[PDB]
């Protein structure tokens, strides 16, 4: 059982103007170089980039999507961008390059009304894989306050597990998974303050630091084809090394 210690220092790959985006790679045993970007909290298009030097010089081609995307909690899995259709607690899959678009219900999350599970990153829902499955990490409609957790069948796309880590969400920057352990920021999104099992279904300690930095944290991201966690701040896209105890 691999557990993260500390975080190494940040690598800048960019600045851009833009407070809020995302930026993802594959993850998947894929050796695909293709970077995918949203801006803002809301829109319809995907900038796509061939690969880093592109992304160095703007060269995109713009992908139009089925359902316009809210927040910066998507992932990137097995050539489809997973992302949360804004105004509705709806998850969709969209396949590139084909379009075979899959949705899936959450009905006990929290969606709209700036009930965000991230307040920070105005986000509602984060999905995130890793080594140990497809997971997305929402806020409970129930008591609108519950951080849970969804374990996902990839073939199918539907949820088979809930996880409820039962921490609030007021004491939840962002948060990322890594070898099957959800590790949760504090407020200030400075430093990981509280970790989850997602197997065993129980908290495990951690507190070690992310960054110095507290300029607004849009997206945090853990990659398992390079073990490490992409961000982006302000504007700024960075790289974070891992650092597991095993
Ligand atoms: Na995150």
């Amino acid at each position: 059982e691999p557990m993260i210690t500390s975080i190494g220092n940040p690598a800048q790959v960019l600045k851009v103007k833009e407070t809020f985006g995302t930026w993802l790679r594959e993850s998947a045993n894929r050796s695909d170089d293709r970077i995918w970007v949203t801006e803002h909290f809301s829109g319809i298009m995907v900038k796509e980039f061939e690969d880093l030097p592109a992304l160095l010089n703007s060269s995109f081609t713009l992908l139009h999507l089925p359902h316009y995307f809210h927040g910066c909690g998507h992932a990137v899995y097995n050539n489809s961008l997973y992302y949360h259709k804004g105004g509705s607690n709806t998850i969709v899959r969209f396949e590139f390059g084909k379009e075979t678009p899959q949705t899936l219900k959450l009905e006990d999350a929290l969606y709209f009304d700036r009930k965000y599970l991230f307040a920070n990153s105005k986000t509602y829902f984060n999905i995130a894989v890793d080594e140990k499955g497809l997971w997305i990490i929402y806020a409970s409609s129930v008591d609108g306050s519950s951080i849970l957790v969804a374990q996902l069948d990839e073939r199918t796309f539907s949820v088979l597990r809930h996880i409820n880590t039962t921490y609030p969400k007021s004491k939840a920057g962002n948060a990322f998974i890594a070898q099957g352990i959800l590790y949760v920021t504090d407020t200030k999104d400075t430093r990981v303050t509280f970790a989850f099992d997602l197997l065993r279904g129980k908290q495990i300690n951690a507190n070690f630091g992310l960054r110095m930095s507290q300029s607004v944290l849009a997206m945090l991201s853990y990659n398992m084809r390079d073990q490490h966690l992409y961000s982006w701040e302000d504007g700024h896209l960075m790289l974070y090394p891992v650092h597991f105890s095993s």
